[PDB]
């Protein structure tokens, strides 16, 4: 419906949960995503909050 409905925060944060749940860090960030409110952010905060926990 409509040509202006590009939202997927439910999954952006869900995947993000696993991101922080696996990275085990400041759960606080898990709230910025778990709480959504900013689909674009949910995906950014996730990829970002993970970037702060990469010791590859």
């Amino acid at each position: 419906t409509t040509y202006k409905l590009i939202l997927n925060l439910k999954q952006a944060k869900e995947e993000a949960i696993k991101e922080l749940v696996d990275a085990g860090i400041a759960e606080k960030y898990i709230k910025l995503i778990a709480n959504a409110k900013t689909v674009e952010g949910v995906w950014t905060l996730k990829d970002e909050i993970l970037t702060f926990t990469v010791t590859e």
